[PDB]
């Protein structure tokens, strides 16, 4: 927006600095965040997506219950800086805005640099999990339904490509068959959750690398932000998730496919510390799937990315026109090196649970 509608908004929250600048801030596909700067202070202001999050009072009501209790637990978390009048976000001329503190002090990765940053993520989304189990379910309503259902995502996917809106689909065939291919693979975790084979946990939901910042000194996880995806799911959509993003040798949008490639090694890392957190809770079930947990979440993500492409771009935002084709083949050739290297980490997770 405007400087002046932005600081406009500002003028809502109990800052504690006079705003020397707005500016946009940061590689979030689904909110509209900014970094404000103060003679004192930073904070970071978003405008929250009501197209994808239409009920904000119940996702605020979970990130403030979630935010308070690790406050509760002494542990550092994201900070809401209040309206001045003592309210978690503010509705200003149809907008759904909120601020929290700018955690000082830390770094983030888009790109794993080494195999420690990696095993740190690990760790702290394996925590988190541990965390997150003194919740029930109950006390965490679903902030988008059907989030992590797969198959579901795959209808959205199959309506997405028979309307073929924007006349998308005769450039991008290989892409589609390959989701159409692998239909018979989606269900696998939903069947487990209703058949009671895979237990019911409350999970995070985005777990990226990107939504954990870590001590610019020490290295250690500081915390743990993005939290609106908090809701019931399986512990595999967190693993998932995170191997997707993460076990990556290039970012999710590189153009250039022939530095994209599935690390063994990176997922070797990140499981030493999730399962490290999480060994006395995870099923043998679980640890059955947490190889194709890796596959699952990069092919659902991927379709998402190739339906938005096909339906002009409405969910995630886009620096271009072909950006939403550019990530979905990223998602494409990560599988398709999970899938020849399935053996390898069958065997790494086998190792890892023994240790
Ligand atoms: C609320 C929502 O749709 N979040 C998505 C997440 O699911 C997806 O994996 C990621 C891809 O980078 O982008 C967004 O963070
Ligand atoms: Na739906």
């Amino acid at each position: 927006e405007s400087n002046e509608v932005l600081f406009g908004i500002a003028s809502h929250f109990a800052l504690e600095g006079a705003v020397t600048g707005i500016e946009p801030y940061g590689d979030g596909h689904i909110n509209t965040t900014y970094l404000v700067t103060t003679d004192g202070p930073r904070y970071i202001l978003q405008q929250m997506n009501t197209s994808i999050f239409p009920d904000t009072v119940n996702l605020m009501r979970n990130v403030e219950l979630v935010t308070s209790t690790l406050k509760a637990q002494g542990k550092e978390t994201l900070d809401i800086v209040p309206t001045t009048s003592g309210a978690t976000w503010a509705e200003i001329d149809g907008g759904a805005w909120r601020v929290y503190k700018f955690i000082e002090h830390t770094v983030s990765y888009n790109l794993v640099p080494n195999p420690d940053v990696f095993r740190e993520a690990g760790s702290a989304f394996g925590d988190f999990q541990n965390f997150l189990s003194e919740f029930d379910a109950s006390q965490l309503t679903e902030t988008i339904a059907h989030f992590h259902d797969t198959p579901h995502r795959f209808e959205d996917f199959k309506a997405a490509l028979a309307a073929d809106k924007l006349g998308r689909a005769a450039a991008c065939q290989p892409e589609i068959d390959f989701y159409l291919s692998h239909a018979d693979q989606y269900a696998v975790v939903m069947d487990g959750l209703r058949d009671g084979s895979i237990p019911l946990r409350v999970t995070h939901n985005d777990t990226k690398l990107n939504n954990i910042l870590m001590d610019a000194t020490t290295g250690k996880a500081r915390a743990i932000i993005d939290l609106d995806t908090i809701m019931p799911g399986s512990m595999l959509f967190d693993f998932g998730d995170s191997i997707r993003f993460g076990a990556s040798t290039a970012l999710e949008d590189e153009k250039d496919l022939s530095k994209v490639h599935f690390s063994t090694e990176l997922f070797r890392a990140y499981t030493e510390g999730f399962v490290g957190e999480l060994r006395g809770s995870i099923t043998a079930r679980e640890a059955e799937l947490l190889p194709f947990s890796g596959n699952l979440l990069t092919m659902e993500c991927g379709m998402r990315f190739l339906a938005d492409y096909l339906e002009g771009d409405i969910y995630f935002a886009t620096k271009y026109p072909e950006h939403n084709l550019v990530r979905t083949r990223t998602q494409i050739k990560l599988v398709q090196e999970m899938e020849q290297k399935a053996s390898e980490t069958r065997a790494i997770v086998a190792d890892i649970m023994e240790a």
